[PDB]
C-alpha cells in the first residue's frame, strides 16, 4: 500500500468493509487497485464477484454515508470519501428495505 503510492500515486487504493452485522458473501480481500478513471460500474463488477454474489442477489455500496448511482467515478471519489489520510473507504450490504 505505502509503496503502491510512490509508484502508484495516480490510481486509488480503496479500502473494503462491510456494514453492521452484513450478510454478503465472503471476502478475499479488503483493497482494491483502481485507477481514478473507473465509473462506479466497473468497481461495482470487480467487488460483485468478491461478495459471492450473482444472477439477483442483493447488495448495495455506502460509501462516506451516500450512495450515488453508476453515473461517476472512483477517481473523483478520492477527494470525496477519502475518509483515512491515505486511501478512502467503501463498505456494502444486502439490505434494501423500504423507508415509512
Amino acid at each position: 500500500g505505502e509503496k503502491i503510492r510512490k509508484k502508484y500515486p495516480d490510481r486509488v487504493p480503496v479500502i473494503v468493509e462491510k456494514a453492521p452485522k452484513a450478510r454478503i458473501g465472503d471476502l478475499d480481500k479488503k483493497k482494491y487497485l483502481v485507477p481514478s478513471d473507473l465509473t462506479v460500474g466497473q468497481f461495482y463488477f470487480l467487488i460483485r464477484k468478491r461478495i459471492h454474489l450473482r444472477a439477483e442477489d442483493a447488495l448495495f455500496f455506502f460509501v462516506n454515508n451516500v450512495i450515488p448511482p453508476t453515473s461517476a467515478t472512483m477517481g473523483q471519489l478520492y477527494q470525496e470519501h477519502h475518509e483515512e489520510d491515505f486511501f478512502l473507504y467503501i463498505a456494502y450490504s444486502d439490505e434494501s428495505v423500504y423507508g415509512l
